[PDB]
């Protein structure tokens, strides 16, 4: 829906309600075959149990993909997907967004109402036609220079951090909590 | 109103062989926080230039490890390129079209001198042109031009699984494909 250049903004408005859900165990492969066919870079991830536990993007793919140097079909996106999912309250004013989006080096990330349920993704496009050139020129340089901070599925608090081998090959990555013995 | 390229692009870029596999090229890109490579054939020549999307769009779909692809399979060719003396306007004009949200900038002579991408066009840019390259580049893709006849395009074929075999020209009165 057509709205015009403003100052302000409340995400909800401007944010994309017909976003893609996909399950965590779905390959590389099919789901960049449905970011492809949609021209939709940014795919919510659902587990097994219907909770929303990632997105996957193009950079997540370039970052945590290519480096393991494994074909697209071998590996399940809940091993790509950012997470927790990145997320953002339908009521925040497009420059909170901005904030948590440079904070991150996100680019996109999801929209989450009062109850907590994802209503949508909003992205770096769809704020572009809210926020000041500065703004905008802050998110891109953070996208190219910062990386999400993804953290353990299994205690929640731990950051998984990349653990490679002589190929320069991601092996797996590894829960940086001490008393937590997680690997992926 | 006006800003030549060569003043805001980066000649500090990075080039590559093309014969770079694409996991050595992300892992360079990865390493230097620059999504965007400039690549060299062996004699060379600028042949074209490897980008995040082109690997989403023309790398996943084959459906094969990292290590087993030679980025001239994949990058963005011809090079998309600007020439030095283009107002960022009309830089703006050339990505949008194209679907691109960077590209290589010559100089007469013809040689790459530098990449120029939106977020160094962000800051001179107006609003609406930097909306209209973002959008662009969502709903648009870059179009491949066959080498052999210059005004087919190649196109994926695609066998059973939905993995990309080869690039095919469009034109029916050449036999190109890669
Ligand atoms: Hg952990
Ligand atoms: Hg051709």
């Amino acid at each position: 829906v057509p709205r015009g250049g403003h100052m302000f903004m409340r995400v909800e408005k401007i944010m994309n309600s017909n976003f893609k859900t996909v399950n965590w165990n779905t390959t590389v492969f099919d789901a960049v075959k449905i970011m492809n066919e949609n021209h939709l870079y940014g795919l919510v991830v659902k587990d097994d149990n219907g909770n929303d536990v990632g997105l996957l993007s193009e950079r997540s793919i370039i970052k945590r993909f290519i480096p393991r140097n494994k074909k697209p079909d071998e590996v399940p996106i809940r091993l790509v997907m950012r997470k927790p999912i990145p997320k953002v309250k339908s009521d925040y004013d497009v420059k909170d967004v901005a904030a948590y989006l440079s904070e991150n080096g996100l680019e996109r990330c999801a929209v989450v109402d009062d109850p907590g349920r994802v209503v949508g993704i909003v992205t770096l496009t769809d704020l572009s036609r809210y926020l000041s050139r500065a703004s905008i020129t802050d998110i891109l340089l953070s996208h190219r220079t910062k990386d999400y901070q993804h953290l353990c599925p299994k205690c929640g608090v731990g950051v998984l951090e990349p653990v490679y081998n002589e190929k320069g090959e991601i092996k797996v990555f590894r829960c940086s909590n001490p008393a937590c013995d997680y690997e992926e």
